[PDB]
């Protein structure tokens, strides 16, 4: 009933004394999509990698699904599990970087929006919870070290 | 706490039981609970497993209305007899399925397409699409016309 398609959200920031900055299996993705063989389209999905969707006429599950017409064809996505996924790393300071990939049946991935459940270590090894990216950018203080810790200019493209 | 009730009523002709399975898509348009905001067309099944954040439970459906940390709920409840309107109540109200919901209001339902009938001649049919109220098919066998006529629904 589809062309599998494999999704990838890459991005970049300019990190200010972080060593990380990662997702874990709460995370909330949030996309706009549209329908692969229509002009239909919905805002503001939202699922997590753990989420459990049984597919009809098929043994295997989704992380989110729909069916965009009265007609019998659903159409999928799944976070695909790939090893250091979900994680940018002070090396990768300011380049591009594959950051988590999705198998789309049905579905074209087409905005991405970052919400706030991130998580960052900086460099000192303290962990900041709750660090929201929806606006692009964030930043901390490690009291302990008198430190700042930030990220900027958050870039995203889903391809 | 209650339970919102998917109830429904319908005409049925030659029909034992309309009835649905683990993989009957429910759809409906909600709205917070809290707020002026709404969500249209969402779907679920009853097997759906979402983790609930801050408890074991989980969710056959769920929403994060706004960047406040806070995420609101839908899940099926078994009920008696649910899922199933039988020949004894034709053409009379009758609860169909209920809802456990948490920030939450559901506003209308949208029957589907993968019903289920039993025919009195114990025949079944599956893929019963009820998504424009009528259905009919027939019994070959024992030559009867089988059908559900104008259904109605609420939710609430």
């Amino acid at each position: 009933h589809h062309h599998m398609k494999n999704t990838v959200v890459r991005i970049k920031a300019e990190l200010e004394n972080v060593k990380r900055l990662f997702c874990d299996d709460e995370y909330l993705w949030i996309f706009n999509i549209r329908d692969s063989t229509s002009s239909l389209t919905r805002d503001n999905i939202q699922f997590r990698k753990t989420d459990i969707l049984e597919i009809p006429n098929s043994r295997g599950t989704a992380n989110f699904m729909i069916k965009w017409t009265e007609y019998p064809k659903y159409s999928t996505i799944n976070f695909v599990n790939t090893k250091n996924s979900c994680s940018y790393e002070e090396v990768n300071n300011n380049e591009w970087r594959d950051f988590a990939s999705f198998e789309c049946r049905g579905i074209e991935l087409i905005d991405f929006f970052p919400s706030n459940n991130f998580i960052v270590e900086d460099t000192k090894g303290k962990l900041y919870y709750d660090v929201n990216l929806s606006d692009q950018n964030w930043c901390d203080y490690n009291e302990e070290h008198e430190m700042c810790v930030g990220i900027y200019n958050l870039e995203y493209e889903v391809n």
